[PDB]
């Protein structure tokens, strides 16, 4: 009976190691092999609900002939062995597909789908080499787990990514205890003190000292906080280097303020050159796919539309899984929600083929300190040599407000930044009210000319939007670690008073400025807990305790012979 189908749980499956990790098989009710899709889940094969609203309506897929199989990664709840992040998903996803197309069941083609930790097992799936794999569907996720979620490409650590996502993992283990300890009660308790209060688990130091998260999950201190560079430990688990190599159609979904957008976008090009991807880009953070936020609604349209995902996700396995030439027709290659007109819109590319890539130049009279200081911004360089300083102090840092937050308050991206606009090291420039839209889409960077007392130090830059009303809208932004200013690999410290030319990596976004907004950058050199905060010292930032921390005097550079600028994606249409 089509749409008809059956569930057999926990059906055992063993490894290269002998290890068996536990599978739920969904099988359509139909006389010979179907098509397979797998999805490689650390957060309960039985715990559906969890994360199917921000995926598919994947029933769909079984009830028109796909078998499901969705499985507990190594380590957690139906699976054997032991659980460390990221390490072991490449050899059992190997070994799950070949154990998967050996089946009775299995018609050779094999395809995947999944969130964010579900996406990243995409990817470490797809470098394998199983021909039997089709396509992947990696949703907000990362080929580069440094680059997100982790550190990022400016060398900070994402503290309250960590944290919060460590806290989580702590409490699932707890929760799934056969037997519960005598700690569990008082661990489940101070696990969510910790997502409670993010920034203030964040602001304990030396950082590298975590009694609970550390004892829970090793990990947390011995691959991550202990590894700041992007050194063996992390070139081990990347799979970046070798996309360029594969011919996997991926479809690839990413948010704006997810916390994964900037490795999301990176894997679609990446991969575009050798098979068929594709790119749907909301304007969701990585909790909040509802498409409202305290100060800004996108409208309904903008709600993570699942049942179009759905359809989508059906066309593209029925053309790469089934064979059926004809089943993408009418689908474009790249789909944006283009924020500002707030609707969505087909291009043919990523990046889209006509993008200016503008200097807007930092500039104005008197000090660009606060939001009433007299920061510019303008296509044209600045014509006298100024320069802009403020004190950095660790102990007060620029609190993160909005952006690709993950856990700490990550459900408001567009979150208005008025609230710290009054602080002496929040340095802002914007352009004139406009009188035409101006739109930017595309990946942002900025070039800034900086100095420091201090031998490291942080630099931060923000895009912002601002309404007619007041609203200082944040779109994206990124930091640069100092040491890190040239490679995350082999980092230099820096002189005292010498002038830097730096780049900023800031993601990217899709904004049109209309008419009476303005355009903004906020520069600084803190954005906690976003990012962890430098200690100023060069030393291993991690390990040091606030009081040995120093403060920093830091200036921006700005005029004709040092024209720092934020490079904007202009679209002319």
């Amino acid at each position: 009976v089509d749409g008809n189908y059956s569930v057999a749980s926990n059906v055992m499956v063993p490894m290269r190691d002998g290890v068996r990790l536990a599978v739920d098989l969904y099988r359509p009710d139909a006389d010979g092999p179907v098509p397979v899709l797998l999805v490689r889940n650390p957060y309960d094969k039985f715990d559906v609900f969890k994360w199917s609203t921000q995926s598919t309506n994947w029933l769909e897929f079984v009830r028109d002939g796909y078998a499901v199989v969705i499985q507990d990664t190594r380590g957690l709840f139906a699976s054997e062995g032991e659980f460390v992040p990221h390490v072991d998903d490449e050899a059992d996803a190997e070994d799950t597909l070949s154990w998967i197309l050996e089946q009775a069941w299995c018609d050779g083609n094999v395809g995947m789908f999944g969130k964010a930790y579900l996406g990243v097992t995409q990817w470490q799936a797809a470098v394998s080499g199983v021909g039997g794999l089709k396509a992947i569907a990696p949703s907000m996720a990362s080929a580069d787990l440094y680059r997100a979620p982790w550190y990022g490409p400016g060398g900070a650590l994402s503290v309250e990514a960590l944290l919060g996502w460590s806290a989580l993992i702590g409490r699932q283990l707890i929760t799934s205890r056969s037997d519960a300890r005598p700690e569990d009660a008082a661990d489940f308790v101070q696990l969510a003190a910790i997502l409670n209060d993010v920034a203030g688990a964040a602001s304990v130091t030396p950082l590298a000292e975590q009694p609970l998260l550390g004892r829970l999950i090793p990990w947390v201190i011995d691959q991550v906080v202990d590894h700041p560079d992007n050194d063996e430990s992390w070139q081990s688990i990347s799979l970046f280097e070798r996309l360029g190599g594969l011919a996997t159609p991926a479809l690839i979904t990413a948010g704006w303020y997810d916390g994964f957008v900037g490795e999301s976008l990176r894997t679609f090009v990446a991969v575009k050159d050798n098979a068929d991807a594709r790119l749907v880009v909301g304007p969701w953070s990585h909790s909040n796919l509802t498409g409202r936020n305290a100060d800004r609604k996108f409208g309904i349209a903008a709600t993570y539309p699942i049942q179009e995902a759905t359809t989508m996700h059906k066309a593209f396995f029925d053309r790469h899984l089934r064979g059926e030439t004809d089943a993408l027709a009418g689908v474009p290659k790249v789909r944006l929600f283009v924020m500002g007109i707030d609707e969505w819109r087909d291009e043919t590319d990523w990046p889209l083929p006509d993008t200016a890539y503008t200097p807007f130049y930092l500039g104005g009279s008197g000090a660009a300190n606060t939001s009433t200081g007299g920061g510019t911004l303008s296509t044209s360089i600045s014509g006298t040599e100024s320069a802009d300083t403020y004190l950095y102090d660790p102990a007060d840092p620029v609190p993160s407000l909005g952006g690709t937050l993950l856990f700490h308050n990550g459900d408001n991206g567009p979150a208005d930044q008025r609230p710290i606009h009054d602080r002496d090291d929040v340095l802002c420039y914007s352009t004139e009210v406009l009188t035409d839209p101006v739109e930017v889409t595309g990946t942002v960077s900025a070039r800034l000319f900086v100095s420091s007392s201090a031998v490291d130090t942080d630099f931060t830059a923000k895009l912002v939007d601002v309404f007619p009303d007041g609203r200082a809208i944040a779109l994206c932004d990124g930091i640069v670690r100092m040491r890190y200013r040239e490679t995350l690999v082999n980092p230099t410290l820096i002189e005292a008073g010498e002038i830097y030319e730096v780049a900023i990596d800031m993601l990217a976004t899709s904004n049109v400025f209309l008419p009476g907004h303005r355009i903004m950058v906020q520069v600084s050199s803190s954005n906690f807990p976003k990012y962890d905060r430098n200690s100023n010292t060069g030393g291993v930032i991690a390990r040091e305790q606030l009081e040995e921390m120093c403060t920093a005097v830091n200036r921006i550079h700005r005029g004709p012979e040092h024209p720092s600028h934020i490079v904007l994606p202009i679209i002319k249409r």
